[PDB]
């Protein structure tokens, strides 16, 4: 597994299963996965932050990044691939030394750049065939955890040495 | 590849998995799948315009026909056929150019007189086998998504030119 | 089938998938399937009333079952056998005229002493062996449909005649 | 199986499929679902106490826990093991003669303590590998039901006893 110094992922489609509840009022939910937060706890443990990219912009997303306790989060972006390399350049690195998650069209460009791109099965085929790893889950099904787990190698003596 | 000028597409149990939600106080959700926005971007790129028809009308839909930028919007629509019949009427296009997606009883009619006729995998059996082409996917899964990519002949080829 | 002259059935497991969402504040919701409405639409055809029993006693349910046009209500029914027999001799018809479908222990005693019993595929094991025909459909995914289509023989035939 | 005195179990996860959903106001819902009631009716059949640890604190699961009539209510848990341990001596009990189900991290420690350990399919490899009995069904889908089932020995005999 090659040295990762960054973790950035989509929310929709990765965080969720895509789904976007509409109210009669103009209120809105989206639907997490706790198994999620693991990703946050295995990425931290390993010293590497983990950042967020969206098109969209929610107090629904604020919120849970909040709690989660995400490194970075960016909302209302344009353009994924021009976000991730001002970080990388905020950061002192380069996109070769981040791993990304998306999994839709406006994922495209910056999936195809970074040094692990991860993409779940239930996106389309042709973002799909953009991943370098392949990921059995779908958005919501905790899939943003596996991608973590395997970006990281996190494996049984990992877990052996967290619950003890 | 049949040239298609209009995309009509049903709401319940094709953008939505047939999904009801309703709560104490009269409130009421609808679940969308992200995914389907991108049957709009395709129909936009290839200059084809969406038209939503439905027999409820509601304030879940408005919104989410308003924030997608779909062209028509008909809600309440008594009579699918007719409402389709008058918005062909009223672009000058016929029926055949026509490519239609429902899951019921009341798309029956207009799925039989259109050049295209889609069903979800989720729809009854009586609606399915009027379909004119196969749809793989379920209600709210990102069916429509599928149609307008099937309907519109997208291929790799598209989708590496509009990632740039 | 036998000569049925009253279709009763349970909410929460069959019109549902069991899902019961609890927010913050007190609210309750239920999730239904569109799907489920022929199954009334049928039933009304075929000049067959439908009732609904059910332990618990919500709104939701209320403004679900006058929706849906449903011809009887009977919510915090703690015996639902007691609620159908007299509903049976309100009508004047026996149990054995009774098409009824439920998913849980409180449906056992109804479900063994109707004409016709059916039970969701997520059913208990218990409550399943209890159906006295089968049904492939979850609770949820438009299993009362199904039910009241396999009840009262819906076939191709019905179908053309009905969309005009 | 062996003499079991007290059930123990998560929330999120187990009675959840682990959906946190949020709105754009800071309000939450959980999603659970009704044939987990099931499973506090047969431990009362049997006269065991049931008890929710979670780390977790909401109106959510103290509204739930109130209207299934649970047993012991623990949120807030930082450390599921010792909140055990501390019931475990105010009933008089063992920890040998307990039965838990968890499903993430912070279960691990008292699910290799207990005399049945119970973990639903959707849990990650390295939690379902403590469990001792095998359980079919994931989060949300029942699997409090099956565990307390399983662990209880409810068989044919049992339903038909309870449905007279
Ligand atoms: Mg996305
Ligand atoms: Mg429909
Ligand atoms: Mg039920
Ligand atoms: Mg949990």
């Amino acid at each position: 597994m090659k040295e990762i110094k960054l973790i950035l992922t989509d929310i929709d489609g990765v965080w969720t299963d895509g789904g976007m509840f509409y109210d009669q009022t103009g209120n809105e939910w989206k639907k997490f996965n706790t198994s999620d937060s693991a990703g946050i706890f295995w990425a931290h443990n390993k010293g590497i932050p983990v950042g967020i990219l969206t098109g969209a912009k929610t107090e629904i997303v604020r919120r849970r990044a909040e709690k989660l306790k995400v490194d970075y989060l960016f909302q209302g972006v344009v353009d994924k691939l021009s976000a991730a390399e001002e970080l990388c350049n905020e950061l002192g690195i380069n996109l070769e030394q981040v791993a990304y998650i998306g999994d839709d069209l406006n994922d495209a460009k910056l999936l195809k750049r970074v040094g692990i791109a991860g993409v779940p099965a239930s996106a389309p085929f042709y973002i799909r065939r953009l991943s370098t790893i392949f990921l059995e889950k779908r958005g919501g099904e905790g899939v943003f955890r596996e991608f973590v787990e395997k970006v990281l190698g996190i494996n049984l003596e990992d877990f052996i040495a967290v619950i003890q």
